[PDB]
């Protein structure tokens, strides 16, 4: 009841800003993670017992892969943890709850493919769920985890806050399918440019978590430029592997994949931040102004890989 986590100093001040970085101390993440729910959500939010066996049962449930792993999972909610704390009173106490443990579960049982290769590969995955492959599998995988004995983190919730805070974890989990981010943000673009914005409106909300959960998972492009530069390696070793198998199944995969045009990366990363990256911390940081430093730490990644083109690293 009384038992607080505290980290040490350093961690205390830099954990509060967008660009921190949880640090090569595996160990440590677990108490990241539950200082960053005491401090988000409050101390009584979850029984302490209970979130650490869920915790460490998610924890399990990540794959050993270079990039779709552990560590991503407990950034990607440290960056939720950020847009929240500076954004406190526009979220309700479900939304607080449900979009920490959306992030951390987000990647549940992640084999570093895409939803194209299960699909060419024609994995069971594939047939049991057309569209959002992985993603209904990570919501399906978080369901199951929280219906281990003992998990139930979200007990204490009446019948309809519980039913509440599933949907919200299951669209959450969905919209980081980056398929699905394209359209989500043309429209927030058009909804907030002819003013029809609207945050009491469910619908409105949704798109607005969806593009809050994209700009989460894609939070390594927000990192101070050596945290970016060495995660961008973790991501193209993943995309080499799967490269690797769509040879394996006689298929040329695009030049981003295929480890013989590594030449073409910086390119891929230009394209990346134009394609996606801006344009979804732009439009981020106009429905939620205090989420600019994103916008700003994506904009100088950027300026870095133009750098990295014109020879000058
Ligand atoms: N972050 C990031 C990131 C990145 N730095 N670079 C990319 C380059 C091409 C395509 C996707 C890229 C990407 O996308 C995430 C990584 C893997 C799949 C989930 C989306
Ligand atoms: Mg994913
Ligand atoms: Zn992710």
């Amino acid at each position: 009841g009384l038992m607080q986590f505290t980290l040490p100093v350093r961690l205390c001040k830099e954990i509060e800003l967008f660009h921190f970085d949880i640090g090569p101390f595996e160990n440590m993440w677990p108490g990241i993670f539950v200082y960053m729910v005491h401090r988000s959500c409050g101390t009584s939010c979850f029984e302490l017992e209970k979130l650490c066996r869920f915790i460490m049962s998610v924890k399990k449930n990540y794959r050993r892969v270079p990039y779709h792993n552990w560590k991503h999972a407990v950034t990607v909610a440290h960056c939720m943890y950020a847009i929240l704390q500076n954004n406190h009173t526009l979220f309700t106490d479900l939304e607080r709850k449900g979009l920490l443990i959306a992030c951390l579960c987000h990647d549940l049982d992640h084999r570093g493919f895409s939803n194209s290769y299960l699909q060419k590969f024609d994995h069971p995955l594939a047939a049991l769920y057309s569209t959002s492959t992985m993603e209904q599998h990570h919501f399906s995988q978080t369901v199951s985890i929280l219906q281990l004995e003992g998990h139930n983190i979200f007990s204490t919730l009446s019948s309809s806050e519980y039913e509440q805070v599933l949907e919200i974890i299951r669209k959450a989990i969905i919209a980081t399918d980056l398929a699905l981010y394209f359209g989500n943000r043309k429209q927030l673009e058009e909804m907030y440019q002819t003013g029809s914005l609207n945050l009491n409106n469910q619908s409105h909300r949704d798109r607005v978590i969806g593009l809050m959960m994209t700009a989460c998972d894609l939070c390594s492009v927000t990192k101070l430029w050596p945290v970016t530069k060495l995660t961008a390696n973790d991501i193209y070793a993943e995309f080499w592997a799967e490269g690797d198998e769509m040879k394996k199944l006689g298929i040329q995969p695009i030049p981003m994949m295929d480890r013989d045009k590594k030449d073409e990366v910086p390119q891929g990363q230009l394209g990346f931040y134009n394609a996606v990256a801006i344009p979804c911390y732009t439009t981020l940081t106009q429905i939620l102004p205090p989420t600019e430093p994103l916008l700003k730490a994506c904009r100088d990644n950027l300026s870095q890989w133009e750098k990295v083109i014109r020879g000058e690293e």
